[PDB]
């Protein structure tokens, strides 16, 4: 297939944290860092959105908007992956120098934010999540959240979330399903994808808050992310943006 060549062979690599292990865990510690893997883990969504099938078809202003509002989503999505594969869904694999022990869900003070996220994970091998659907719901999850105004270009955005949900529904058909098992795998992988947005939203609210008192905490923020979580984050929040369910 020519559409899966493509996600594939963007498939960012291994971005690391670049955190110092040997010193001990302090709250600070922890985000300072997951913050910084953040904005690294931003640069390659950018560069893997725009190397997109048909993704510069959106408009100038969409396509930054499209993916500033999706990143916390992606990080999350691909990180719940990074995860099962790794670690087996048994901690969270944020980056190979910054892996999530019991100890450091707690002391992020994200434990349950975590929970969920870890929870994300295990359905990749509960539901046995195959590569070509990961990639593939990744894909879409870009395009799962805009502006309740819509965006600049609306009919082109629609049009390619239109063609990228055919994309995943092409891969889900092609075995032994047919009829009740076609119609059960898709209600399932779309009933995963609406399952990260909760997340997302309660990792927006953490880092937003996390960067207002950014100081009083003495925790990390670079221009980039900082940027981010002050202009377009707060859009999310306020109502501006919502995401987009297929359920419910
Ligand atoms: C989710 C997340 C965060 N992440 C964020 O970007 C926000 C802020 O960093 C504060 C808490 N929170 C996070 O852990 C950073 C990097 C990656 C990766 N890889 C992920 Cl999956």
């Amino acid at each position: 297939p020519i559409f899966l060549n493509v996600l594939e062979a963007i498939e960012p690599g291994v971005v690391c944290a670049g955190h110092d292990n040997n010193q001990p865990d302090s709250f600070a510690a922890l985000l300072s860092s997951l913050n910084e893997l953040g904005e690294r883990q931003l640069v390659h969504v950018v560069k893997w959105a725009k190397a997109l099938p048909g993704f510069r078809n959106l408009h100038v202003d969409d396509q930054m908007a499209v993916i500033q509002y999706s990143w916390m989503g992606l990080m999350v999505f691909a990180m719940g992956w990074r995860s099962f594969t790794n670690v087996n869904s048994r901690m969270l694999y944020f980056a190979p120098d910054l892996v999530f022990n019991e100890y450091r869900m707690h002391k992020s003070r994200m434990y349950s934010q975590c929970v969920r996220m870890r929870h994300l994970s295990q359905e990749f091998g509960w539901l046995q999540i195959t590569p070509q659907e990961f990639l593939c719901m990744k894909a879409l999850l870009l395009f799962s959240i805009i502006p309740v105004d819509g965006l600049k270009n609306q009919k082109f955005f629609d049009e390619l979330r239109m063609n990228y949900i055919k994309e995943l529904d092409r891969i889900i058909a092609c075995k032994r399903k047919n009829p009740t098992s076609c119609s059960r795998r898709f209600y399932q992988l779309t009933k995963l994808l609406d399952s990260v947005q909760p997340i997302a939203r309660e990792l927006h609210q953490f880092t937003f808050d996390l960067l207002i008192k950014s100081h009083m905490v003495s925790v990390d923020f670079p221009e980039m992310m900082a940027e981010i979580i002050s202009v377009q984050v707060p859009k999310i929040l306020s109502g501006k943006v919502k995401p987009i369910y297929f359920h419910t």
